């Protein structure tokens, strides 16, 4: 079962072809749209369906040049580590054994591992934060979420921040297990995101369950011959 499976019907909707026209609109219109169209789709791209082990949702992608690729919190080689993952790394060293502050913002690495890095809205206009917050992305990413819900077993949901909690209260957290924290960003990690040890909880639960834990250290492509 792929996400191609699951997701097929709802990608044929009025609401969400008609999301992505506006969306090819708005890139000729004379405005930036992040991340490029190609990168849209990036999280189902690395994480395949029946791969989920993690889900870490985001909101909004970052919206400025060379940021967003399609991975919630994570950005491109070479660009600095916006202050939200530079939390995320800020909690992971202080509690992942070993780990040490990354060089980069680049989490395709998690994401290879089955860590789902789903934005609850997959566009944006350049340096304008939700600006594409209405244009039927929400209904989209609901369905995702509803469809991991039912389709699997054992994912472990990590919610930061109120809009991710709410998009999240549907999932059954008796097949599921889902752990709540305010959001990485500057605005709120110090109000209880620092301390809440999610990614270590994350991997007890996963290995609770004989799944392999998640290597919190990402990784940049290598360089070849
Ligand atoms: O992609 C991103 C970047 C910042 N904050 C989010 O929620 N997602």
């Amino acid at each position: 079962l792929t996400w191609h499976d699951v997701l097929a019907e709802e990608k044929q909707q009025p609401y969400f072809l008609n999301t992505l026209q506006t969306v090819a609109s708005e890139r000729q219109s004379g405005v930036t749209i992040y991340p490029p169209q190609k990168d849209v789709f990036n999280a189902f791209r690395f994480t395949e369906l029946g791969d989920v082990k993690v889900v870490i949702l985001g909101q909004d992608p970052y919206h400025g040049p060379g940021q967003a690729h399609g991975l919630a919190f994570s950005v491109r080689p070479g660009i600095a580590i916006p202050p939200s993952l530079l939390n995320m790394y800020k909690e992971l060293e202080n509690t992942i054994p070993g780990f040490t502050r990354p060089n980069h913002g680049y989490l395709e690495s998690w994401a290879r591992q089955g860590v789902l890095l789903l934005n609850t809205v997959l566009t944006v206009r350049a340096g304008q934060a939700h600006s594409h917050a209405s244009l039927g992305w929400e209904t989209f990413t609901d369905k995702v979420i509803s469809l991991i819900n039912q389709h699997r077993e054992g994912v472990v949901f990590l919610l930061w921040g109120s809009h991710a909690q709410k998009k999240g209260a549907i999932i059954d957290k008796q097949r599921h297990h889902v752990l709540k924290a305010p959001q990485p960003s500057p605005l709120s990690a110090h109000r209880g995101f620092f301390g809440c040890n999610h990614f270590v909880l994350a991997n007890q639960w996963l290995e609770q369950h004989g799944e392999t834990p998640i290597d919190w250290m990402p990784v940049l492509p290598a360089e070849s011959e």
